[PDB]
Parts: structure tokens; C-alpha cells; sequence
């Protein structure tokens, strides 16, 4: 149970309209975030809505990947969360499915917070789901 899907969402910046957060989160291979280019970190995150115990999150990645992120969490309440706390990272991303588990842990938003792109162009992802 993809806990994420029609979650409302945030980004850092979009690449135009039809690539904004929730693309990444409507449970559709073919719609994707996007954000904008360029060598800035960038970063969608997830409200879930409530707190939920997640312990695993699934990327899929679009050509524009990074290879440098973190899956991130906050436990801040409200709609605007500003305390993140690092649950993975990588340096070594390689693009289209990302399986990646960690410890569960309580968490009311999950962020992805990409920093080294693969490409020259910006970080953008079909699918950004969240599980148990
Ligand atoms: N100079 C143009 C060249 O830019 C163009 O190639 C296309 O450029 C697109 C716009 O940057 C690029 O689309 C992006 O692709 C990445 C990676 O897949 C995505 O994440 C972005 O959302 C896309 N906007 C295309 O990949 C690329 N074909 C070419 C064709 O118009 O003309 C060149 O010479």
C-alpha cells in the first residue's frame, strides 16, 4: 500500500506546467516531476497527512536522475514542515527503479533531497512512493 499516492505535495521548483509534485505521486508510469535545471539541490516532498510508520520508499526515476540524494523525514505538525532528518543516502545512484529500505520510523512528510544530478538538465521522477 503506496502510502504516498494522491498525497498532497511541495517542490523546489518545477520545469513547467504538467511536471509539477503531484505527478510524482499519482500512481502513473507516464507522469513525471520535473523540476528546473540547472547544478542547485532540489527536493519534492510528501505530506502524508498523518503520522505513519514507513520503513521503505520506491523511485522511479526518469533519464534526468541523481546519481547524490537523501530520502529524508519530518515529524514537524502543520502543513509546512521546516526539520528534516536524513533516513539514506546515496553517491552512487544509477537511475530508473530505486528500491531503497531503512529503518522504520514515525514520519508525517518524506522528502527526497537530490543534490548531484546524472545529467545536465535538472532531477525529475515518474514515481515517488512511500511504504510501511
Ligand atoms: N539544442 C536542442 C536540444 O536542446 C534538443 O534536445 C532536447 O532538449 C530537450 C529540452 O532540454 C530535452 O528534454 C529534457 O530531457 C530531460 C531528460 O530526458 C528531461 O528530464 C526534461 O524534462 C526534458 N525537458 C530533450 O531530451 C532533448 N531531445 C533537440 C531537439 O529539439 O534540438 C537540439 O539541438
Amino acid at each position: 500500500h503506496n502510502l504516498a499516492l494522491n498525497k498532497a505535495t511541495a517542490t523546489s521548483s518545477i520545469e513547467t506546467a504538467g511536471h509539477e509534485g503531484d505527478k510524482a505521486v499519482d500512481g502513473n508510469a507516464a507522469t513525471r516531476w520535473a523540476s528546473a535545471y540547472g547544478a542547485s539541490p532540489q527536493w519534492i516532498y510528501i505530506n502524508l497527512g498523518s503520522t505513519q510508520s514507513i520503513s521503505r520508499v520506491k523511485l522511479n526515476w526518469e533519464d534526468a536522475y541523481a546519481t547524490a540524494y537523501s530520502i529524508q523525514v519530518s515529524n514537524d505538525s502543520g502543513s509546512t514542515p521546516t526539520n528534516w532528518t536524513t533516513v539514506y543516502s546515496t553517491t552512487t545512484g544509477d537511475g530508473a527503479i530505486d528500491d531503497i529500505t531503512f529503518a522504520a520510523t514515525n514520519a508525517k512528510f518524506v522528502r527526497v533531497y537530490a543534490t548531484t544530478r546524472a545529467t545536465a538538465y535538472g532531477y525529475s521522477l515518474w514515481e515517488f512512493e512511500v511504504y510501511g
